[PDB]
């Protein structure tokens, strides 16, 4: 779930590192 909430924000186009 975690990963696919940042996934749905764009990535690493979302000026977001992704969840370890």
């Amino acid at each position: 779930n975690l990963y696919i909430q940042w996934l749905k924000d764009g990535g690493p186009s979302s000026g977001r590192p992704p969840p370890s």
